[PDB]
């Protein structure tokens, strides 16, 4: 999601 994406 947009600013939690812990992915990159």
């Amino acid at each position: 999601y947009i600013q939690n994406c812990p992915l990159g």
